[PDB]
């Protein structure tokens, strides 16, 4: 019959609410809902839309009482205008967790089904570019059935079927031979009910000094490949398990029980090797990172509104925003995607990019000790960034103007789960958009906005944040942060004063006593489909230099520029001097001037962190000769569709590279084609005290600029006189 | 009794009045208070607190009244705590418009002083370091007279005198000997004066296609020195003019007459030659950057508020926030200088810099043709980019939950100038400033605030931004933006498919028909005198490496670090490497882990147009050779007073290096010493037609990071 306590109602909702006891009352946001209302009032007001109450909010003993069709009549009113509903369908829409659940339901009634097969990825295997182009420019329909790309693990094997969702079929059904699979969740409880049930595990740890070896928490690493130096058979089906000490202070990672490796069979479920090293004491103190020691400091509060709604529509999985149209999609591997971008240029949509992602990316260490010498996190293709997205903490993570997205991939099981506040879009004021203030004249000033989409992963210890930045003049920006918990190394020394402490610190900061930051490196690598005003583009270098001047008076240099063409893959893969300008043309599209229409890559634009130059290894390191996208920065390949992991489809203890070695071995012509740029960029991690026990966000900066794309300054406006 | 208009008043004295229908209620925001009320009532709420009102606010026809006694009562009642009254004057306080005048007066007295000296700087005259820390971290009071240097131009002689404010009294009168005086503002219209009543000139403009010769824009440039290859006199103070055709698009810089500059003689106020190359046709057609000929698309709004007030206290120029401490002041020349800067460490304030400002900039160009060869902006230096500095407008330029602070200087006649909205003081969202997401656990994530200093400089065509950017974790930013209106070449070719095409575009871009964007490069210096956690302080290297294992097992190599000091200023003045680590260490002062406390110094954190890797010139080059500067990112120097400027005091046709060349010269020991890090960065600007006919703003960045300064995050607060 009843009414619920608006406060108790709101809150579950996720709605912030503020009450102004002088203007008696109410503002509650809620994505892109900004809704006023009065105790009493029989409208309410919804992004500056009045809507009419059946019942009004009612105040009591200082309780606001609320329909309990609330929420519906006002949050699901209409009057907000944020996302629509599409009328056709976008052909990369993710699979809905209706055609998650077929696929595994075709997969399984396959007669080589067997029970106990886990799913390591279930995706949408999508049309051909030249449908899914045809149908975002002129809205011609795919005629292709919806396919799922279904990757499974049957033990230490991987299997690969392809299914037809619309004709409910299996197209196909591979062994892949070689290949080990990427580590699953399930395999943290595994590892860590091994080591819990092991004999042989406590007596080592009781000699280090734990007593009570059920405080013992374990972390599952990958192997990688050493050529059988690490005395590992290359068949098996292994993971290697570093461990910390539970103290009770919410930090484990704080805890290391240094060099102390259990190497597991996941497939026989126990202990292969245990590796021991010199017993390290445990650095006992408690270090919270979580705040349970500390008192907060008040901070006055700071809102950013959007009174009237948002300058962006979301219909479907599509984003409109001013003058781009993109597509935004979800994979449990490389997590975000941004499809079928364009660019309105005075009612003209002009291809910018066919589809953008996180590539792969690695986090390799510099220590040579029996627990660091073989860690390497290749966090996307060995972990499943997607997978582990982290929920955006509203107001903290994001500002208090974004709209959060939920997102559905599918589980290791098969089964749909749905990730809340997945992803965060929000716009951002970015300072002046340019301007002139000529003396003796009025002001010229425009504000700068800037659309972010927002995505953040943790693995481990470990949480990066990634940021595609949409600017309104044409410019696509890519930053990449890290936070999160620093690997530490249990040693000896407290102080730099103590006897351990120079061999101690040889491969890391002393950041606390008894406790290391190893130096390592964070690598990103991007996978850009960039399809500049059409797809058949060029690469061209223009190197700014010095010359004699030729031309007489004072001056005995000049400023000019080297131009030429790279033509083929193995030319295109280099470092990036950024005092240099790289770009992807279309010889066949000029602008106004006669300049081929381009866009400027930007690999390194900049970072918190001292700078990646390349890998930090030797040329003779495994790592390094199975991971060659390390060591360029921009790499740019003919497309072929399978193309799109730079560590290759299967880095797990993979034996050559696979990835970005691979694809640029052919080298092809990048002479007006098809072409895929991938940028490589990173940080060198030398730790400081500041950095624990949590570190404060790093970020690094990439950018995509109009070159000779648009004809004068892109945000100027509509021309008020002529054709 | 009798009220004034709430909206014309408001509006007047510069606050945001925003009118809700269907709450009944006025939200007002001017700086620091966020003000709301409703009419008839008798209180009103100042950031977040109630006030009594005299007279209730009156609805008429839709119009509200307000009180005379209104703006006082509200807006100066004591509850917007944003700004606070300083009892003892910080000693670096710049110059009052009262002293401006006393310091003016004082020189003016002198039987020396000439009646038509114009005054190319008047500034204070500051107290010993030793004296100013000691105020700053421990209340002492500095008693010494406030004293100001007063820097005169007569004709084209420049004189230094020192007056003692206190005592009235003239302490020094001091010509200097061959140095040439900055650009003053008269300086401009004479040039265009000059020009216009010039029969030779216009018959030299009528050449060239231009008829009616008033039309014509002229703008001054400094010539530099060639020892004479220019074919000018180092005696003389002059000048060099370059041309535009007005056309009434409100951007005569779209119109360039190509190779035509005219040298004027200042003292003598004439042309003393006119240096002509090949007729090149004005380029005509329209280009506004105005939005004259534009309609723009619709936008919502977006509004950030504050309605409790903001967390940093101004106390006279002092700036209170979270842990910092530090002094704002204004400068002709070089515009803000921030100075004793400390972070209250737990109860402790502890050294971070003495000083920082702008040190200086320049801005060269790459074609040797005769209107571009001599070519190079020394904004601050010969312009004075304080003087110069654009008002900025709220709401587009700084965001709107900013404070606008007003700053006095002289100007070129010796009378205080009050620039308005001088500088923007506002704190924005940065992202988190840390988070751990722990499987199956709680998240832990905080919000990162940023306090933004931003200044904005015009001079001629281009607009410059400052930001001086506070991090709660004890770093400090260094950002600057570039906009405005590109220096141009007027040039034959149409488009690239023309035969003059390749010749017309040797030396930049075809940004738009008959147009070229000359390349250029833009070069910022930074002069920042930490005293990191006192004034003792060395400078130290750490080069990540890779070394072969010698520990065993599989790897054949390891990351470690090559870590040395670097000893004196000539080994300090280095190019920077970004893979690298550079620190100024306190040798005396270590951490709990026993390391030294330092600050970690970037020049370079990044850039949206190319890198400079460092100057764009054959070191041959008489600009190469006086401006020392431009070529490497990291100088390191020992603290002398009077060491300020990167390009040297007076660089008006400098013959040598006066600047930083200079200061390291005699390579002094920089071991446990007071020292001076100065700080190279810039771009090479290579033009597109984007950024035509207006500019979006391009940012380069610079970090300076706590490095074993702190104990642990300093972020975490304080332990219960
Ligand atoms: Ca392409
Ligand atoms: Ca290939
Ligand atoms: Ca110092
Ligand atoms: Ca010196
Ligand atoms: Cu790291
Ligand atoms: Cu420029």
């Amino acid at each position: 019959a009843h009414m619920v306590p608006m406060d108790k109602t709101l809150k579950e909702f996720g709605a912030d609410v503020q009450w102004d006891d002088y203007a008696q009352l109410f503002t509650l946001i809620k994505d892109g809902a900004y809704v006023k209302v009065k105790p009493g009032a029989q409208t309410a007001i919804v992004n500056g839309q009045p809507l009419a109450l059946q019942v009004p909010v009612v105040m009591k003993d200082n309780k606001a009482w609320v329909s309990d069709t609330f929420i519906n009549d006002v949050f699901q009113s209409g009057l907000d205008q944020t996302f629509q509903v599409e009328k056709r369908p976008h052909p990369l829409n993710a699979l809905t967790a209706d055609e998650i659940k077929q696929a595994v339901e075709i997969v399984k009634a396959s007669a080589d089904f067997k029970p106990n097969t886990r799913f390591t990825e279930i995706s949408l295997l999508p049309p051909d570019k030249e449908a899914v182009w045809a149908f975002a420019l002129e809205n011609k329909p795919v005629d292709q059935p919806r396919k799922a790309d279904v990757i499974m693990l049957d033990g230490k094997h991987i299997i690969e079927a392809v299914v037809d969702l619309q004709n409910n079929k299996l197209l196909s059904w591979q062994p892949i031979k070689d290949a080990h699979g990427m580590v699953l969740l399930d395999d943290f409880a595994s590892v860590q009910n091994i080591i819990n049930n092991s004999e042989e595990f406590a007596a080592a740890v009781k000699k280090r000094g734990i007593t009570d070896a059920k405080k013992v928490i374990t972390t599952p690493l990958t192997v990688g490949y050493f050529d059988g130096k690490d005395g590992l058979k290359q068949d098996a089906r292994l993971l290697k398990v570093i461990s910390y000490l539970d103290v009770g202070d919410g930090n484990y990672w704080a805890h290391p029980i240094e060099n102390l490796v259990a190497v597991v069979d996941l497939e026989q479920k126990k202990i292969v090797k245990i590796e021991e090293g010199p017993v390290v004491p445990v650095p006992m103190t408690a270090r919270p990172f979580d705040g349970r020691d500390r008192v907060a400091p008040a901070v006055k509060p700071m809102q950013i509104i959007e009174p009237e709604g948002k300058n962006y529509t979301i219909t479907g999985d599509m984003i409109h925003w001013r003058n781009w149209d993109f597509h935004l999609s979800m994979n449990s591997r490389v997590g975000p995607m941004i499809s079928t971008v364009t660019y309105n240029d005075n009612g003209t949509k002009r291809k910018v990019m066919y589809e953008g992602s996180l590539g792969g990316m690695i986090v390799p260490y510099g220590d040579p000790d029996i627990g660091w010498y073989f860690k390497a996190y290749l966090d996307s293709g060995d972990y499943g960034m997607g997978t582990l997205t982290s929920p955006i903490a509203r107001g903290k993570d994001a500002p208090s103007n974004a709209v959060l997205l939920n997102e559905t991939i599918a589980d290791y099981t098969g089964v749909p789960m749905e990730i809340p506040r997945a992803i965060a879009v929000f716009e951002r004021y970015a300072g002046p958009e340019y301007k002139h203030q000529e003396m003796g004249q009025p002001n010229v000033s425009t504000e700068r906005r800037e659309l972010v989409v927002r995505w953040i992963s943790t693995v481990g210890n470990y949480d990066y944040i990634f940021d595609w930045i949409f600017h309104e003049n044409g410019t696509i920006g890519i930053d990449a942060g890290a936070t999160g918990i620093e690997a530490v190394k249990g040693v000896k020394a407290k102080t730099m004063h103590d006897e351990t402490a120079k061999d101690d610190t040889r491969y890391g900061t002393l950041i606390d006593h008894n406790i290391v930051g190893t130096t390592h490196q964070h690598i990103y690598n991007f996978r850009l489909d960039l399809d500049v005003d059409g797809e058949n583009n060029s690469l061209v270098a223009m190197d700014p230099v010095v010359k004699p001047n030729t031309a007489g008076g004072p001056r005995t240099s000049t400023m000019q520029v080297n131009q030429y063409n790279i033509g083929n893959e193995q030319d295109a893969a280099q470092k990036f001097d950024p005092g240099t300008i790289r770009l992807l043309s279309n010889p066949n599209k000029e602008n106004r001037m006669g300049n081929p229409v381009s866009y400027q890559i930007i690999p390194y634009a900049g970072g918190t962190h001292p700078v990646a130059k390349g890998a930090q290894f030797a040329p003779d390191e495994w790592i390094y000769h199975r991971l060659s996208f390390m060591d360029k920065q921009l790499w740019v390949t003919r497309y072929h569709p399978g193309e799109r992991f730079p560590e290759g489809k299967y880095p797990n203890r993979s034996t050559h590279d696979t990835g970005l070695g691979q694809y640029s071995k052919d080298n092809e012509s990048l002479d007006n084609t098809d072409a895929v740029v991938w940028m490589t960029t990173g940080t060198t991690h030398v730790a400081r005290a500041e950095e624990w026990p949590i570190m404060p966000t790093e970020w690094v900066h990439t950018l995509l600029k109009p070159w000779n794309f648009f004809d004068e300054t892109p945000t100027l406006g509509a021309l008020k006189k002529d054709k």
